[PDB]
Order: structure tokens, then sequence, then C-alpha cells
DNA sequence: CACCGGATAGA
DNA sequence: CTATCCGGTGA
């Protein structure tokens, strides 16, 4: 029974609306469920993809699958908006139904890369100089990304909005696509590096109290 | 495999 | 107060 469980604790430490890591959860820490996520504060939200206030940017997100339009490449990835899907029947997820649009969480994203927000999308030209973004990666990524872990979440530390656009996706409906570059100081922990450090660190999938 | 709570933002 | 939702189940 995770279906229905809500938070026990909360970030405090730093605010909802923090950019950036949350300090001292370093890249590496393990969830295995996506509540403990949300009590971390790395990823507030806990289902929807996207953390984000639609005049102010994103602060984090995840790669869980969900949508078949993202493409992940490790140290990049394309990311797709949320949204252009029918919920009807109290649902939290569906195939594409209709054109997603730059609004909320697509438009907090966007406001992310270095630009001015832009209707038919950005891009960056220091895009080091942007807002940072949170990125976790869920193991539901894994059928098709060999980046994802087998087990639960795992934060894969900060990227960078490089540039935006909009284009049909595989649904035929218009998505929202976004270009992420890593810019963390610290070993990726897929990488042999990142594996030793979260060794180092005592790093170990945390589960339900 | 139909559909539940809960967390958030935005109105 | 209401809409959104890359989860997660019991079966």
């Amino acid at each position: 029974g995770m279906a229905c469980v809500g938070r026990t604790t909360e970030c405090t430490i730093v605010p909802a609306n923090h950019f950036g890591p949350i300090p001292g959860v370093p890249v590496g820490t393990m969830w295995r469920f996506r509540v403990q996520v949300s009590e971390s504060g790395v990823h507030r939200p806990h289902v929807a993809g996207i953390h984000g206030r639609s005049n102010d940017g994103a602060y984090s997100l995840v790669l869980a699958g969900g949508y078949e339009d993202d493409v992940d490449n490790g140290n990049y990835f394309t990311y797709t908006g949320s949204g252009g899907r029918d919920l009807s029947g109290n649902k939290r997820t569906a195939g594409q139904s209709s054109d997603q649009k730059l609004t909320n969480n697509n438009r907090a994203l966007a406001l992310n890369c270095h630009s001015p927000i832009n209707e038919k999308g950005a891009e960056a030209e220091d895009w080091r100089q942007g807002k940072p973004v949170r990125v976790v990666r869920n193991m539901k990524g894994g059928k098709h990304s060999k980046y994802a872990p087998a087990e639960g979440n795992r934060y894969d530390g900060i990227y960078k909005v490089v540039k935006y656009w909009p284009e049909r996706g595989k649904s035929g409906f218009l998505v929202w696509r976004y270009l992420l570059r890593r810019d963390d100081t610290e070993p990726e922990p897929w990488t042999r590096e990142g594996k030793d450090r979260t060794r180092q660190l005592g790093l170990t999938m945390q589960y339900p109290e």
C-alpha cells in the first residue's frame, strides 16, 4: 500500500522554491518510492514529472518512462512537457490526445533556459547561466534508457535547459521538447567515479519507515 | 488494469 | 476551492 500514502516529514532545510541542490543530499542518493523523494526536498511533487512555478522556473524533474517522446542520453537528454492528455475517470496517466501548451510547468521549465520566454521556443547562448534543474532518474525509465537505475529513484544532479521547442510527438499531437545538459561538479552516478562515491558516502536505497 | 490519496500551484 | 498528475496498487 504505497499507492495512497502521503509524506511523514518535509524539507525545511531549504524552501519549496529553492533552485539548485538540496544541501547535503548528494548525487547518487536513492529512494525506493516517489514520496521519499518528495520528503528529501529533491522533487516535491508526488506524481508529476516537473516541479515548477510558471512565473519563476522549474526546480526539478523526474525521468520515469512515462512519456514516449523523452530521449535519455545520460549527460544530456530531451525531456517532454506535461499535459496533452485526457485524464477523465480520476486517472494520473494516459497517452497523448491533444496538443501540449507552453503553460504551467511546461512554461516553468522554459523559464530556466537563459533566454526570454518565447512561444515558438528559444535557445540559450550561455546555457550554463540559466537556472539549475535537479534531475531524478527512476527505474521505469529503464525500458528504454540504459542510464536508469534498476530499482526506485536516483538523484543524478543539476542539469540546465539548453533549448526548448514544440513539435509533433509520436502520437501526432504537439509536445514541448526540452534539451537538458548536465552541469554538476560531481560524477554521474552510473559512472565508476560516481559508484565509488556512492559507496564512499554510504548511500543506500532508502526504503519507507 | 481501473482508479485511489495527497501535494502543489494558481485562481 | 479546483485542476493537474513521468505513481503504484490488489488482483
